[PDB]
């Protein structure tokens, strides 16, 4: 299914879509793909728009 990441960071700032197996692999995506870019912050998922948001 396709899950979507709002990346909101200072300076840094995304929308992604994944094509992941369920939300719980979404998230590890996501999460991954903020941590790498040195970006975390409050954290919200939406399962009935399938969306992810980080916000620094
Ligand atoms: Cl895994
Ligand atoms: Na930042
Ligand atoms: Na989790
Ligand atoms: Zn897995």
């Amino acid at each position: 299914m396709t899950y979507k990441l709002i990346l909101n960071g200072k300076t840094l700032k995304g929308e992604f879509t994944a094509e992941a197996h369920d939300a719980a692999h979404a998230e590890y995506i996501f999460r991954a793909l903020a941590k790498a870019q040195g970006v975390d912050g409050e954290w919200t998922y939406d399962d009935a728009t399938k969306t992810f948001t980080v916000t620094e």
